[PDB]
């Protein structure tokens, strides 16, 4: 199962990496839906080749810290989680992503003087992997 979408329909918690018997799932999209925490604890590296996972318009609450174990993302669109609160640093080693829509999204962590551009988001938690003071 390559591709999946469920946008728009009333999901309550989609299930972690393990769950899935799927080996190639390289897109997912999940918009629209009341999902509420996304669970990557139990074996995260089966979905390393995801390049696409999408949950705006949830009820997100964190993102897991596991995150970065989806080495491949490309896109990660966690828009309009007014819940969210801060990115785990940990994010910082997904390089290969170049979208990260932040609209209305009240951060706690402050990217004020960063802006906008998704690079360097990803290089600012990079370098707050090695020390943060």
């Amino acid at each position: 199962l390559r591709s999946l979408d469920m946008s728009s329909n009333d999901i309550q918690y989609l299930p972690g990496p393990a769950h899935w018997k799927s080996l190639n799932l390289r897109e997912l999209l999940f918009s629209h839906n009341q999902i509420s925490i996304l669970d990557l604890s139990e074996k995260a590296y089966l979905w390393s080749r995801v390049e696409k996972l999408h949950l705006s318009h949830n009820k997100l609450k964190e993102i897991p810290p596991e995150i970065g174990c989806l080495e491949n993302l490309t896109s990660l669109d966690v828009s309009y989680n007014l819940e969210l609160r801060s990115f785990p640093n940990e994010m910082g080693k997904l390089s290969k992503i170049w979208d990260l829509p932040l609209d209305e999204l009240h951060l706690n962590f402050d990217f004020k003087h960063i802006g906008c551009k998704a690079k360097d988001i990803i290089r600012f938690l990079q370098q707050r992997l090695k020390k943060a003071v």
